[PDB]
């Protein structure tokens, strides 16, 4: 018969690399907010596949249009041409004022053409001698599990056994003007990559002028701001951008996860044309980027972003979420922060008590959620959902915290 | 009404990056060895999206495997289990007969997570001391465009501009054992990376006794091989993988491309467990790696080739396509290559004649090619052609090259 | 009687080592361009002993001065001083404008100084620490024999069988600067060692530009440029030094076998004093450099070189010498190349026909060259051959290369 | 006019390399075991070149090979043969009693090319894993100023500096059979390398059965013995080899200096066809190596040891010279050392007394010799001295080292 929510781990753990320590939950479907594990059970999805289900699993429109693309053509490298691409270029670029856009596949390979993009301005326009061109970051960052993205991490389990490292990523404290500005005082720096929000640092949120005074010192220093919007981008913190609460345009823009809907791997890097042909015919690809297939999918999943306005659900049910979130015991639930749908909570971590504990239990009473250290559980459910849907996983939440 | 095939080149001048100079074609349509451009026009596909078609464009088998999971669940993460990744991981280990798969998306992503290993399993088992480990490259060697595939490339085109580079990365001249022997007496080396045929560097393929000589030389030396068949492997040589043709086993080998068919990006790292168990849970992955939706493609599409029983097929109509090619003068066409459906010709390129103008005619003339460099010209059409149909191309191909 | 030439090779086969296969000829005499075997035959010197008879075989001029010096004192080693030596140095060191000479016997010894001073001023004037520090070499390089020589040789036949090698010594392509560039960010680095036209890869010429590029590459980093113009220096390429006709300015210069017309081995390395007093005394020398007899004899063989303007010949005739060679079919003869009076030609190998069998051939009908693989010719006669003489030669390749 | 002693030291400070410190003498002439400076004064010369000037200074034979073979042919190189060269491979080897010789130049060429031999006899023969063969070398050895050469070397004056050094090369004290026996229980060791009297370390002479004990060893544990008597050779010590005066028969002897008698840099490596057919063609050269011109110059060379009796005569007069030394105060003059014609003394150094000093006096009465540290001279005259002539030189050793 059908494998058991058991059958289903242990298989993997025969057949599968170890590198994850998953929840133990067997999902078979998804729908909108919802997810359904093999025994049947139902269960509110509070993690949505770290954005990249930002419009729900599995929504038709985005469904529809893989299903139409899939029988005429779905890659045929970019040694030729196809009727799809273009009009998914000029579809982006206008959507967020860029000259143009550099096509990819995962969050990670986004990051290392900014990188490589920065480099090559650096060089070129920039006058940086080779190849003594920096990128700085900031402490607590995540953006991917190449060579190159682990060695700008601040955190033992990306790096440790995995060196020698990359050399030219320095590193600074997150939410810090002036260590920014004192990085910025070396001319061979070429870019500044940082996350509006950091997602996997714990959904820490910097402080209000944050991203004004990142702006204002990249421009002086002549220095490329490049905003990582992977997990912050496409309506999940409330905006188009996350940087858009600050006015805040950065030189190079990349986007990634709910690109798609989470129902084929697309990534953009955006920028404008000065920075970006910098790299010529020849000096940059990749097998599957900008395939046919992904951009139709990708045109659905903005489509659905800015049809249902679901940047203002997230802002407005964003409010209600940490509202509610707030009202739990300051002994238990330490603090609660983000912005729009992308949330988290600290709780007060005991040697018996943690995060892995809580999201046991939040998975025993249907919520699907997961922990971001000992102290860290994170909330955010796909952007569709309802604020009778919230406040019936709000009780959830209470119920199952309050339960210890 | 419909862009023509201008209006498309022009729409993507203005709004994409312009890190690609395609063949100036503009396709719509595809199915099995075939093409079609915006204007009508068929062509013979023989470039297969540089073998990611290896099932010929959209498989009904592939694309019905696509379709029936898109409606049940495209993505949950791996911070969750879906119920389809380790049906996925049980068929490849065994196909291939490894213990177990790390699943990716693209190529180069399959080369990072092996360069990982690598090191990993060189600090934690041989006793390398951190971070002093090194890992061994051919000349001539693809892996992709990260900043540190670009670190080992022998092509400017791939790192001028992008450094500085990854440390660690030693290079080596391809198809040459007594300079394997040598680097392989640093202690330091954890593992040699190298393509049993190099694609991107124009087909190279090694001499007889060059794979066999390098699984020698690594396990005498305490060495880990890793073969990248992400273009050789999965029947485009003539075999399931490459190294099949000397019956070595390398310790790791890295699958991508052609794994899906064409319909989604799927990579692949097989290694036995003492390797693989060398990244713990959280020090390694991907957002995208081992979704459900990718899972369901590869299944099929890995089924196809062991059906349809390509790699035969592409092993007896790779022998005539390039017994035919030779017959061409030996002062027009200086070199004929490959091994099963993976070939090359070297043209005696002048300064008024290149393979450029070559792959042009051959457009007008039916036939889509890429070249790959001034005088070297590709031709790997999808592994379901049959055998009237490839004589109709050579024909094609001798009209076109004789008519200069 | 007198020794047949099947005598001669017989005898060398039984006593000697077998650590080469010369052309089976047996010479007893030489004078100017001409060279004869024991049965009396006459050949045209198209070796002309690697450059070591640039002045052609035995220069009345040279012998003379060889002569008479011997009748004086011909060693009284370094203990004391000689009233030669200081002469010679004066007059290499105004004519090649470098501070100091330090004078050697064979080509490998000046290499083998050179890496010494490039080491020396690495340490004590770049401030590299002991013993951290490189150099870098080009693929294709040949310096000689001895062990180090051997380590940074990419051709299995030098190397194999020879190691453990000497470490500290990479390799990078030849003619690529791109590749120069990104091994000098190395600071550890502490020079470059390369051919100004590579000999025994093939006489392969590098691009317009490649000198001064290594020039500027060098400057920039701190790193010492050391030119072997052992083969290519002394009028032989149609200037006093190859590195001239770019106007370039090495650190370190080497010089020999013309350096002497071949009639003792004379080495010299040339370069400033910044360089050349890194290294004290006691630090370094040889029993037989600057002797007074080979002074005596390296005086002379300048003075001819400039006196017969040789370089200007060198290179009218070359340019002779090539264009007639481009005449020859393009299906047998693939390439012609070279810069003054050092030239090759490729050939179009089959299994049946190959460089050794057009040597025997060249060799029957009156003219000695030597074949560097199964597919490469070289053409370089004594620099006094007139053009008369040439034509004659060349009339006699034609003979050959069409009488196949 | 003609320069003075003084301006010529002036003139070589300026333009050659101060890689010497030589005693303050320029000489213009030499003539048997007479030198005379641009003064015109006369002096025994008591070094004799390092023994390259055993015959004495202009031989009349050599010079009269020299003068005959240089108006017929001086080099033609190894690409062809010469008429010479296989003469003097008999001559040499059935003098010496091996199969065959490899000819080189220089001392250190012929050490380089013995290391070759040892290292591809142990891979090829021994079985030695490459590359792990193992050379073991005797402290206070010399064999010359290339990078391998110093790697072996206990000086600092010769090593420091010019690092990284060559990879397995080990040392032990000279003189020591235990020592030796405990180095070669490695099975990785291919050959021990040792001077029958150590030369440049000041004549250490080992006792009695140290030769004979290092052959018993090294048959016993298939180790090749390879014994340096470049220095010690041909009659300097009494005896045609220094190991005659023990009946041993190494595996390799390497010979130079006196083998041309000063007039030509010549050097040879003796070994059976077991050992010296393990290098092939193309695999060890020079290009000056075997060249006719040093070769008729070495017959010669070893034709006036053999007629002139110059063994007996060293053997002889050592005695002498010896005995004389001995009548010296035992308070300066601390230790005579020697066999035949190669001893030293050793004198009771204080800071204001030392060998420097006493061979300026020396000079100043008529005698050159060098100085080896502070406390050793040499006293070593061409072996064609009388004993006469030896007694007036006596005489004047008597006179200086009396004198302070
Ligand atoms: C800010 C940001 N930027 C880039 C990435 C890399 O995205 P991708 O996984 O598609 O390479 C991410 C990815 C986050 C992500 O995948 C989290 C967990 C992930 N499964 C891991 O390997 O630990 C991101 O949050
Ligand atoms: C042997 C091998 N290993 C890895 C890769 C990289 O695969 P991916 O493109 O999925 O990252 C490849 C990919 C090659 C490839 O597609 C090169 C051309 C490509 N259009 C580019 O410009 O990057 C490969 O040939
Ligand atoms: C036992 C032995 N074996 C080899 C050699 C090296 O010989 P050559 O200098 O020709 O490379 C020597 C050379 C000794 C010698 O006198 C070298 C002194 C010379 N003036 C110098 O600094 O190199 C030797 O004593
Ligand atoms: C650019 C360059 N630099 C140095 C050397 C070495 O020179 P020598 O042979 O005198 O050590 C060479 C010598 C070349 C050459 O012809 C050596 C051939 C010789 N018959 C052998 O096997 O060693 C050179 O081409």
């Amino acid at each position: 018969g059908p494998p058991t929510s058991d059958d289903i781990f242990e298989r993997e753990y025969k057949y599968g690399a170890h590198n994850y320590h998953p929840l133990p939950v067997a999902l078979e479907r998804g729908k909108g907010i919802y997810l359904w594990d093999v025994e049947g059970r139902k269960y509110f999805d509070f993690l949505s596949s770290y954005s990249a289900v930002n419009q729900g699993h599995c929504h038709p429109k985005i469904v529809n249009a893989l299903k139409s693309q899939v029988d005429k053509l779905t890659l045929t490298s970019r040694a030729f041409y196809n009727n799809v691409l273009g009009e998914y270029e000029e579809y982006i670029t206008k959507l967020f004022n860029y000259h143009k856009v550099l096509p990819m596949n995962t969050g990670v390979e986004a990051g290392e053409t900014a990188c490589k993009l920065a480099r090559k301005w650096g060089y070129t326009v920039k006058g940086i001698q080779k190849y003594k061109a920096k990128i700085v970051f900031a402490a607590g960052n995540f953006w991917g599990r190449t060579l190159s993205a682990i060695s700008s991490s601040t955190d033992p389990t990306s790096y440790d056994g995995f060196g020698p490292f990359m050399p030219g990523f320095d590193i600074i404290p997150y939410n810090d003007l002036p260590a920014l500005e004192r990085a910025l005082q070396d001319p061979n720096v070429a870019a500044f990559m940082v996350e509006p929000i950091q997602g996997e640092a714990g959904v820490v949120v910097p402080d209000p002028g944050y991203l004004m005074g990142v702006r204002e010192l990249c421009t002086r220093h002549q220095v490329l701001f490049i905003a990582d919007e992977i997990q912050t981008g496409l309506a999940r913190t409330g905006r188009w951008l996350a940087v858009d609460y600050e006015n805040v345009r950065p030189d190079i823009v990349l986007l990634g996860k709910a690109l798609s809907g989470g129902l084929y791997p697309v990534s953009a890097v955006l920028c404008d044309d000065d920075i970006m042909l910098t790299i010529k015919p020849g000096e940059h690809g990749s097998t599957y980027g900008g395939n046919p297939l992904g951009c139709r999918v990708a045109i659905a999943a903005l489509e659905v972003l800015e049809e249902e306005n679901l940047a203002e659900n997230a802002d407005k049910l964003g409010i209600i979420l940490r509202n509610e979130l707030m009202k739990l015991p300051s002994d238990v639930v330490t603090a609660v922060r983000g912005k729009g749908l992308l949330n988290a909570i600290v709780i007060k971590e005991t040697k018996d008590w943690d995060a892995w504990k809580v999201c046991l239990r939040l998975r025993d009473n249907g919520l699907l959620a997961k922990p971001t250290h000992g102290d860290i559980i994170r909330f955010a459910p796909p952007l569709v959902i309802k604020e009778d849907e919230l406040r019936e996983s709000i009780e959830i939440i209470n119920k199952t915290i309050l339960s210890f």
